[PDB]
């Protein structure tokens, strides 16, 4: 439970923890947080698993449907106003958990929107982040984060927000995914590889 | 958390504090908290995101609309008096957050509405604020206006009382945001103008 | 219930605002809140009466003992660590309430006090307010206060903190007190000629 | 928050307390707590702002329909009996609010309606009062009032109940707004004219 | 449970009701409230009966005791300081009950002091009234005192105070009970010649 | 709160308290709780207004109507126990409300029915009587009644368990008023003649 | 549970109802509620038996101990103030029960005390009583009581007081014991002779 | 309430926030979080201000004491383990306060404690940090030094962990205090030149 | 209550523990937990009893329906995705209870799911287990497990921890349960024969 | 927080795991939880840090007195049942936390003592562990465990288990600590050292 967005130049970048958290309990030792819904746009999952869960799937599916219908693939500044609308509707009811969407605008170029349980959305502009260890994995970009950065200077400094969150959270810190939103795509990166880089890092 | 309207001769004011506040941690570097919803109203919101959220979207669509079916742009203190029924709506119910609506009435000229999460309404002739750290940013206002302070003594005042709130209290104060309905519009300031103003003060 | 502090130039200000409060009644149309214990020291009650009343006259003994038995009138910053210790000792307890003093040290000068029910204190430089209508005062000094303003700027800022609170809050506001603390002594003003200040300004 | 409605002579007398009250905060110094339903008919709002701000309305509508479907301005002793109706309507619901209705019956004359948030009415006779600070106002009125005191020696007495409680009320006392029903019609003072009155008294 | 005070040029007034309330029924048709300690001051205990009840018995007694060892008839300013302590004693304690005292001082003149239960004391210039259905005979005070009012127009209003409030609390009026303390002496009005005023009254 | 029913030979008598109680404060001068429905049936409410209220009116309205229907005016204890269903509908809801009605069922005679807001309902022989200030009420019939006492010593009874309850209860006592139906009609008494009794009496 | 204290001429009358209350068991069909405590004194325990019990014996020493110490038999009116005292000694304490004192002092005539578990104390001039079914036995003294009712007038409005209670409280009425305490002594009556009475009443 | 702490090669940093905080309002714009209770070593408060407050002065003094008493300076982790003891006294009790203490030790060298309101202590090799926002600060931490870091790169680092924790943070933030204590002294930085650094940084 | 599931090589398998714990005492010397669905799929339930149960059922008729509709026998990762619906639908609701489910996709090999009662999923590539003394189990496999062991190597592990868990768990560990799927089938091991493995086991 | 302790042929060992969780935040990366009290006695606590602390030097110093007072070094089951009698003297108290004392005795031997927070103790002939994931720990040992397993076999058991728990529970797993009592000693291992042997496993 612990998940970072920032946009640096061209994209967005996305990381969580592969860390179930039963109480207690380890539960998974490699559990998805980061979700890809349509071919421009990509999420990360914080908080009450079966609700988000849902919330993924009873969304992809109005998504790979609303490109279908109309082409254009969802723009991301309008699936967001979405969920700010689905989660809503269970106000009055019991909804709950938090959310990041991160996806290349057809046009308007790379978006990134954070996400409260109730259904407040807010544009981040610079960088956010959610999750059990979240002001752990914030208070590392409010220090090392620049307008600019790069397409590499951003996947650096993304991990090591979970590197420090994820080994001063009880709850976060077991394994961590990466997937990059650009203009032509979405990269789920294959964990061998995520890897190389904290290698070639300190 | 911190919102503030005021008429001052010829049209009226509005201003708020981008700042997000998710219990301890500081959440929004910029959170949005200033609406225009037609182009003679606008509005702030105070309180609960995700609701005050829809609040928004759930009533400018209600305003294009009017609007359209009947010519004059949804003259304000009609368009308040909706909120003052959406939201009573919801009294039997959970709804709940603040408001301020202002706009520039087709003839009766400026406006200026208070509201409360139940659907209390007061139209307010002079000056009235919301906000976490409202009352602060009050002090502010009753004692440093007059009944005609010209079109630039209060957008003075108004900054005056966010830098009073923000510098005082937990949850206001992370950057700020303002615009100024008037008869022939509605100006939302792009962050960097703003600033000029404080520069050219104390 | 709405007191404020503040050091302008020469010696520091206190006010009050003579504002009982019984629950939804108003009890006391006038009620001390601003009491002298030692000549060179003065010091304002908020909150707990009957518990503060005693924090006095169970102080000003010890005051006017210690001037006696070693001559020094005493240093206010070490009266205050005495309220420190005198709360403090009442934690296990029940103790309450709020307090702040303003003292001409013998010859450190000027000094004004902060004071909480658990012991909790500190040395205000600049200024400070306590009481129900508290940051409403507060509004008011952050945005009306400078390094340097004279004995006059300062008792007329002392006035329009509480002219603000006083009518916008439900608990402060009937009648107002004033005393300053000055090297050679602490004037009481014996209200009629308070008001005085408050018809020479707005 | 507090109410006054009393019989004299001709006509019926209502005054009110601008004043908003959002618990430690004053929230509107100036809020109308006095509308005028019908043409024959006046009322005075006591307590939750949004659900007698709907009440009103909610109400006025079903009058100025009356009124149409049967010439009859709906006759003050039967659009007060919807309230009653109306009221209790939410009594398996979570209604609530105060009122005191009054206005001249085509032909029987002044009348005088009592109003409590669950349905209860009660016909007053004599004079009545509600509100926060209603116990205070009260206390004058059952010691300044006789059977048959004039046009004028109703209206003087009334604004002393206020004057009282507005004085003795931490949630009464913001300005004061009064008008009267009499067979010819419905006088809503305006703020200047109304003071004249305790100039002229003491 | 309903008592005042009120100073009138020479000396002090003050009056009680005469009625206890054990919770639904009426328990006693008339439990005195007004209580002379010593020659030169009186008191009136609000509430709380049996523990009012001692602070009377454990009162008198050190009274006429200070008196003795001193000559001095115990000044009132300085044994209602005692009450301060007397009740702050059992703060840390369950104490509680309301009091008024008021005094001829031998040399300084009348005085008037109003006193809550923790030990709140603030000596009233003006009037003061405390009980169950104080608010109601408040304002009758602070809408028929004027600084001067004669020996007369001082019972006489003080009466019309629990004239008031005897009908129009459920708990107060069973019946009324007077004495005024004046520089040479403390007069118990004795029921039967107290009934006069009200009657040469209105 | 406190009527009384009984029957003394040729019919039966009701009387009530014109006193309503809001809390701590005596809200009307003056509020009926003697009803009558139907020409030869009358009733007294207990205890909730806002709902009793309603139960009237939605009742004397199928009372004549019944009547039209089909000639006998609604017998009593057959709109009794209408009541008794009435008031059982909402069982599964929040009702309440205390109820003793009476009447000259057109053959059977007088009749008398006490009635609990759950829908319990039993025929009073006797006597009965219910209200905030029943028991008191209660003594003097339960040793103040025979069998066979006059139509007279029937409302002299009457009157005097009000008398006494109504001054050894703070929520019954201001006002009484008083009816009687026989065969022949129902007997409001206009207060003024109501008096005559106890005067005649001691 | 319910015992009765009045005046008449000459002496004072008490009367009790011998019977136990265990929540729903009747638990004993004879139980002494009346004590003779000194030659001149005699009274009545109304609730918390063991508490009672204990107050009892507890005070009769205090009595038979006074009486020795100082020839005078305890003067009623201050024994009395013992109990104010001896219970009031309790209230920081879980002290509880009624109470009523009545005794013929040496030379004050007779005496008659209420009493309050706490500590609140009156005389009673009239007729007072406390328990269970107070209030019941209460009407009938209020409507049955004159200043000057003989001997035999008292004793007898005694019973009938009980008669109503003891058939219309859930807790009182099983047997009833009565006594007399005049000049000369205190009579207690043995069950059998009292009956005499009520059968030579209705 | 946000203190770090770090041990650089030679010695040992220390860093607060001089940000109070009354829950929603900001109390203190500089409150001292930073003590130097002997030349040798110095501690950080974090958490219950009137009871840390007393913690330091109930220290100081056994400090400043032990050194006399026999020479060398009370060693650092021979004070600590007084509070580990001075607060487990208060276990029985609710004693409570976060804390951080750090000192040269005569010989054998930097020494840095961490210590939680029960009792709980351990010696930190590394690193460590505690306050409102302190797991933001630790994250820079974390991920921002290595064993043997300069004096400076310390220094830096520990602004920064703060510059983080400070802005994402609704508790810390006003104002920055730190120290360095070495084998010769204690550094307490005046405002002023700390400054300094986070200008010659980014 | 105790469930297991690892992947092996080829297949898959899963075990249980036949003890049901009703509170204190054991109820069920012999519950099933493991069930069957579909010829190449099979799962555990772990929990709520009855609640599960009927997930089974309300389940393996979903199955062998898609089954027929569509021949492809459901593939797990798709059924299982039911689960992760089936449940959460009864988040809004009252729903509950643990489960492993895995089975072997037509093609896609072998599979394992995890779920929780609200409806969480999280596919299991390693190995995973569930209930009351779940933990015990874990530590065995986590220091017991390699990518490829054996069929053989496999089952062995297996039970492995339910003996562990079986003998440090209050409510496991009444007999054990074992079945394996495999592409070709769904071995439900018949008490008698599972037990000769720890038999040639320690 | 999770220890553990098991026997081994010639003497004991423990482990432990540096772990401390302040709640969500991971509060020390290296917290000692393995303590030596005397020459031939090792112990671990587990749970209530500045307790448990206390419980250790508590302790210690009871240990080498008794050493000195009697030259026998405190032999371990006396030791031992010195804890269940300082536990339980505090069960009247508030006392807490877990403990595994483990040491040679002089004579009789090995000895391994586990006891609870009230002061239950039982010596393990066998292994036993304590500490939030404890059971984790234990599902290893209670199927890795043989009477006779060297020195070796068994601190390769010992962290094996550790490798679990730190692995699948939330507040265990920061680093690990061992130490071995026999005969002759007690090695602390100095982390490095440690490291080795997992190293020499898989």
């Amino acid at each position: 439970t612990t998940t970072v967005g920032l946009i640096c130049d061209d994209a967005v970048i996305l990381a969580t923890d592969k860390r179930a958290s039963l109480g207690n309990l380890v539960a998974d030792k490699e559990a998805k947080k980061l979700y890809k819904i349509d071919d421009y746009i990509a999420m990360t999952i914080a908080g009450s698993v079966g609700d988000a869960q849902a919330i993924v799937r009873l969304l992809i599916a109005e998504a790979k449907l609303y490109k279908m219908r109309t082409g254009r693939n969802i723009p991301p500044l309008a699936c967001a106003t979405l969920l700010s609308n689905i989660l809503h509707s269970s106000r009055m009811f019991p909804f709950l958990t938090q959310i990041i969407i991160g996806g290349y605008d057809l046009l308007e170029g790379a978006k990134l929107f954070s996400l409260d349980p109730l259904g407040g959305m807010n544009e981040e502009k610079t960088f956010t982040a959610t999750g059990s260890g979240s002001p752990i994995a914030y208070g590392v970009l409010e220090a090392g984060y620049d307008r600019d950065m790069s397409v590499e200077e951003g996947i650096k400094l993304a991990l090591n927000a979970l590197k420090s969150a994820m080994e001063r959270d009880t709850f976060s810190g077991n394994g961590i995914s990466l997937a990059v939103i650009t203009k032509d795509g979405v990269k789920i990166f294959e964990d061998e590889e995520i890897e190389k880089i904290l290698d070639s890092m300190k």
